[PDB]
């Protein structure tokens, strides 16, 4: 289930896996339908708020979804607790008018009171139908 991924912060995320994909195959959003990721990360801080934001990139476009939950609190127990392990499963859906890539690049993005909690990277991505 764990899929391959560029750390961009100092390695706090531990692993990543994403419903449907595995390591560095081909790894299929499909358009309106709910895509469900889970990461394993330590905590770098303590802190009693989380942001995490989602992006994908494509074709010189970079997309986001508005209208979505973006308190990680609400998936995981806060305040974070420094040097302590915790686990995210945040479901993520990508609209139908976004446009359909054979090249997207999706990067997950954790922030703190302090700063980024954690950043990674999935260069494998797809968004089709």
């Amino acid at each position: 289930d764990q899929v391959d991924v560029k750390d961009c912060a100092n390695n706090e995320i531990k692993k990543v896996m994403v419903d449907g994909c595995h390591g560095s195959d081909p790894c299929i959003i499909h358009r309106g339908k709910p895509f469900t990721l889970e990461a394993l990360f330590d905590a770098n801080q303590n802190t009693k708020t989380a942001k995490i934001e989602i992006k994908a990139s494509l074709d010189g476009l970079e997309i986001d979804v508005p209208g979505i939950d973006t308190n990680a609190c609400h998936f995981v127990k806060c305040p974070l607790v420094k040097g302590q392990q915790y686990d995210i499963k945040y479901t993520w859906n990508v609209p139908k008018i976004a446009p359909k890539s054979e090249n997207v690049v999706v990067t997950v993005k954790l922030i703190g009171d302090n700063g980024v909690l954690a950043c990674a990277i999935a260069t494998h991505g797809k968004i089709r139908d």
